Formats: structure tokens, C-alpha cells, sequence
């Protein structure tokens, strides 16, 4: 139930163009609606801004596709 | 008395090599040490491993310089 949610989260974020891997996802309920925060792996050869932009990209893929998601923050890490 | 000791950190962590300001410091008392959490500026032309050196090396050079830090998490933002 909550662990089906959690894996919509990370396949949704899994298919943006530039995710290597998701390393963390805290979801938690707040009533009806899901406030989470997740930390992408990416390319250590990205720039800071194209790191962001993939952030961004996952943030609105996984909004879009969750409805109940309310509030997401992602941030990046290195990743192989 | 904490100021001073948050004006200290900040200072640190500005003569590292590759930091653009300060964008966040978090400084909490746990007895007498002081755990903390920094967001730094960058280039955002670097690229994440890069910004995963500047964060180590604020780390270093915060923790060397201000004994009574026991934790410190760096993390990193584009800035202009
Ligand atoms: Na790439
Ligand atoms: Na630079």
C-alpha cells in the first residue's frame, strides 16, 4: 500500500533522462496527501546545472504521475 | 557568543577554493558541540564531482578550524 506508492515514486523518477539510480526516498502521509523527499544518483561529469535540471525534470514526472504526492524536494549525488 | 562562533564557520568555509557564499547554516548546541548542516555556492559549470571536492573541503577546513564542531554535513547549490 504505502510500499506500492513507493515504488510509483522511484519508477517514475527511474525513467528521466539523466537518473542513475534513486539513492534515498522519505514519504511520509500528511492526511490524504504524501510529502516526500528523494536523492538522485547522476553522471559525476554533469554539471551542477544540468544536475539541477534533472532534479527538476523528476520533481514534475513524479508530481504529474502521483497525484497524492503535495510536496517533493530532490536533490543529486555522484553515482558510478 | 553563538554568532560569533557562526560568523567563524562562515568565514571558514568562504576561503575554500571554489565556494560562492553561504546559502544556509544550520548550528544547533548538543552540549557543549556543535552540530551543523551548510549549503555552499557554485560555479554551476562544475561539475558534481567537483562540487563534491569543494564540500569535502569545506568540511575539512571548517571542522580543522573550529574544535567544537562534531558533526558537519556540506552540501552544494548553483550560484550565478
Ligand atoms: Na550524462
Ligand atoms: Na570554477
Amino acid at each position: 500500500h504505502m510500499e506500492a506508492v513507493q515504488n510509483r515514486i522511484v519508477e517514475a523518477a527511474e525513467r528521466v533522462p539523466g537518473v542513475r539510480g534513486v539513492i534515498h526516498l522519505r514519504a511520509r502521509y500528511v492526511g490524504q496527501d504524501i510529502w516526500a523527499a528523494m536523492i538522485i544518483g547522476v553522471d559525476p561529469e554533469n554539471t551542477v546545472e544540468q544536475a539541477h535540471e534533472i532534479c527538476e525534470a523528476v520533481q514534475a514526472a513524479v508530481c504529474g504521475k502521483i497525484r497524492r504526492i503535495e510536496s517533493l524536494h530532490v536533490s543529486a549525488e555522484a553515482r558510478e
